[PDB]
This record gives C-alpha cells, structure tokens and sequence, in this order.
C-alpha cells in the first residue's frame, strides 16, 4: 500500500525494523523510549515538512504538542516544546524497496536516531545496521481500512452520519442501528485518500457540487468528489477531519452546526469548529 507514506501532516507509529511490535512513546514530558505498541496518543507523530529545509518536525499527538528533539551537543533525545531549533529537524529517508527510514538530525546529518537493545533512543553516526532503520505506519489506515464504522458529530453524543430515507441525501439523525448509518471506509490507492459506503445502498459519501453543497451517497466515480482525506483533529487523536479531495480546504460539516433529526451534512471551508469534528467509531 501507499498509505504508509511519508507525507506531510500525516499521523504514524514509527518502529524499530527488527520488531513491529514496539514503537516510538513519549513516556513522560521529556523521555521517549520504545514501547510495546497500545496505539495510545503518546505513541502517534504528526509529520510536519518545511519544505526549505527539506526535512521535518516529528509533533506527537498526546495534545501536548512538544517535538523529537536532538539534546545537542549530547547524544540524548527528547520531546520538548518547539522553538523552530536546528536540533529538532529530520530528515526522513526513505529505501523505496524495503520501506525502511533513516531518521536524519538537520543540524548535524552526520548523526541518526538509532535504538538500543534495552528500547532507548540516542543519535549516532551511521553503520550499517538495523538498529538505525525504522518502520513508519499510518496510524487511521492501520486502524480504519475496511472496517465497517459509524462516524458521530462532535456536536452531539446521539447524532450519526445517516442516508435519509428514501433519498441520496445524506443528514444527521440519531442512532437507530440502521444499515443507513453504516459506513465501510476503504482506502483508494489511486487517490491515496478513502471512499465511504453506506451499507444500506453501496453508493459511497461523495460532495455533490452546487449552491448547497450536500453529500450524497452515490455511484462510484472516477471522480475527486468521493475520495476524503481522513484525518485527526491537527492537535487532537481523539476526533476526525475529512477534506475532500476536489478541495481540501473544504470539510464534512454539519449544516449551521445544527443538531436536529435531518439536519443536512455539507462541504464547506475548514475552520476546525466542532461541526466540522467527527467521532469515528467501529461498529
């Protein structure tokens, strides 16, 4: 799959090639170290790439928003509030064939992060072992991809994105366990985004584009229209984002932020409120 790219403002586990079972974990305000992987926030890293620097900041996802950071001149590492260091760039480098990424200091590319026996972490110069390669996996994909899920707006615990009856167009409505209000999500690698079908049609979320600016379920397209970037909230793992790929300056959202049975579910331009914030749980 292409869904574990390294791409700008997406979400990872970073793990030591020798085991797929550990990850990077920011254990305490400072300290990381591998950790048996439990997929809890403080095990998550947003990508942030600078693109004239051509390398990128490492932001974990526990809401404290501090960043992997090279303790210079020492060899240790840490996670510390960002002051736009030198120290607290990567590169990341990637082998194409064996998925493996060197993760490369900015201020000093002559050192890389490599794990220890014992599950630390510290820079080093570069060998030609395993213990300075790692595995990036994109936390939604692992968890989401053809999974059967119902997505709740952050605007109310009982409200569910739901086909209307007897219509294409898609509404909030409270929980009835109805096909209408089921969703397989499954990642499209040509568009490298995820399509959603509601169970009770097979016809997939998709932004039907005029002055009201509905989702509807329809048939599958070729089309940007039905293709979303599912994200978390920038700072919080907790909730989700979904921009779609004909514009991804434009978001689910909920209709004037109402809460009502038949509300109409809309694309429009990001701003990040609680009607554009959506709950996705596994059915």
């Amino acid at each position: 799959t292409n869904a574990n790219d390294l791409r700008n403002n997406e979400v990872f586990f970073i793990s030591p090639s020798n085991n797929t079972n550990k990850v990077l974990d920011k254990i305490s305000q400072s300290e990381v170290k591998l950790w048996n992987k439990l997929s809890g926030a403080n095990q998550k890293w947003r990508l942030i790439y600078d693109t004239n620097k051509q390398a990128y900041k490492i932001k974990v996802m526990d809401n404290t928003s501090l960043i992997l950071t090279w303790n210079a001149p020492l060899s240790s590492v840490s996670v510390k509030t960002d002051t736009n260091g030198d120290n607290q760039y990567w590169y990341l480098l990637q082998n194409y064939i064996s998925r493996n990424v060197i993760i490369r200091n900015y201020m000093n590319p002559n050192l890389v992060l490599q794990y220890n026996i014992d599950d630390t972490l510290m820079v080093s110069t570069q060998t030609s072992s395993s213990n300075q390669f790692f595995k990036f996996s994109n936390c939604i994909y692992e968890a989401l991809n053809n999974r059967n899920c119902k997505l709740q707006t952050q605007l109310n615990s009982d409200r569910f994105l739901s086909k209307n009856l007897n219509s294409q167009i898609i509404v909030l409505w409270q929980w009835i366990d109805s096909s209408r209000q089921k969703w397989i999500i499954e990642y499209n690698e040509t568009k490298s985004a995820y399509t959603l079908k509601c169970q009770e049609n097979n016809r997939y979320l998709t932004w039907i584009q005029n002055s009201n600016n509905y989702v509807e379920t329809y048939q599958s397209t070729d089309s940007l229209i039905q293709y979303w970037n599912i994200n978390y909230l920038d700072n919080d793992a907790s909730k989700y984002i979904l921009y779609n790929l004909q514009d991804t300056n434009r978001v689910l959202d909920v209709y004037n932020s109402q809460i009502a049975n038949g509300t109409h579910v809309i694309v429009d331009s990001y701003h990040g409120n609680t009607n554009q914030q959506w709950i996705i749980n596994l059915i």
